């Protein structure tokens, strides 16, 4: 029932990727029934180092649209609104990895998701710091399981970026969500969350920023 | 000034893949501004015989965000509103094709998108009539280029969609886009758009039908 209509999302994400630091803010709404997102992002210092679309993944799960007999598989909505914390390893091809934590809870009565990432190895002539990523985005599943001994979740997929030259630049993510809360909450059989997205800009707009589009619906479960 | 604003677009689509009839009927709009389009589509005659992803591309490229430096190249709107013929043969890898032919225009204050589908060869067993595809889309570039000759342009791209299995399936499309109007009309010199486009489904909706997303933006000229 906390997510039963549109849920204004706020975002903050404080980061460094090979000695150069960064912060971005984002504000939206999302909507767990049409498991639809509208966020809107902006580089609060300036120019952002990396691509936008390597933050996607990191810069809101609960908003997955779980169909009807798929209930008591959804973790990230059973945490709420204590929340929960996520952290990843996204390791990107031939290439460096961002470490990321982030704690998404309610506060009030706006989901947030707070985060902090540090991206170490990155090759200076690569897609990532060489700015070679087209701004653009790819459709892929997110295979969820339980850690029961955690009492939450372990997720993993594989992103692939599109390249300006035409190749595919991979970025494995490897996650893992705890509850911040004490009680019981909804462990899951494995199963996946379909997850499309689409990339723009708000012509009216002078900052570095990205306009994200999102859809999450479950699948896997019979 | 005709796509000034949010502009109502409609689709009808009458199909014919393997012997098997369909229609299909869609209601939308349109915000060349962004370079938005938001569309819904019905199946009219029951169950749609292929998967919905295989008829994104036939069912607007007109509502394309199209940057203040890159107005003159322009095909799609300078068009507007006698409206143009757009064809295309879209290959499937080893598999049938689609052979389409629509006419879009203004019909009143409505952009309309008229067409009719012809696919042939597919294998029973395949990827498309066996409905191994999943219900989701990637990004691609539309390399378009203009056909002075017939007063038009000529386009191509490859689209790649993803199979449950995990590989995915190429469908080669080849476009034709020639005037309804009898003037001068923009020719561009070589460019792209780049797509982006999101699937997804009404939950309150029994037929069958698809929702879509998608951004366009052209690129290419400096």
């Amino acid at each position: 029932e906390l997510f039963t209509g549109v849920v204004p999302i706020l975002v903050e994400l404080d980061g460094d990727v090979n000695g150069h630091k960064f912060s971005v803010s984002g504000e939206g709404e999302g909507d767990a029934t049409y498991g639809k997102l509208t966020l809107k992002f902006i580089c609060t210092t300036g120019k952002l180092p990396v691509p936008w679309p390597t933050l996607v993944t990191t810069l809101v799960q609960c908003f997955s649209r779980y169909p009807d007999h798929m209930k008591r598989h959804d973790f990230f909505k059973s945490a709420m609104p204590e929340g929960y914390v996520q952290e990843r390893t996204i390791f990107f091809k031939d290439d460096g990895n961002y470490k990321t934590r982030a704690e998404v809870k309610f506060e009030g009565d706006t989901l947030v998701n707070r985060i902090e990432l540090k991206g170490i190895d990155f090759k200076e002539d690569g897609n990532i710091l060489g700015h070679k990523l087209e701004y653009n985005y790819n459709s892929h599943n997110v295979y969820i399981m339980a850690d029961k001994q955690k009492n939450g979740i372990k997720a993993n997929f594989k992103i692939r970026h599109n390249i300006e030259d035409g190749s595919v630049q991979l970025a494995d993510h490897y996650q893992q969500n705890t509850p911040i809360g004490d009680g019981p909450v909804l462990l899951p059989d494995n199963h996946y969350l379909s997850t499309q997205s689409a990339l723009s800009k708000d012509p009216n707009e002078k900052r570095d920023h990205m306009v994200l589009l999102e859809f999450v619906t479950a699948a896997g479960i019979t």
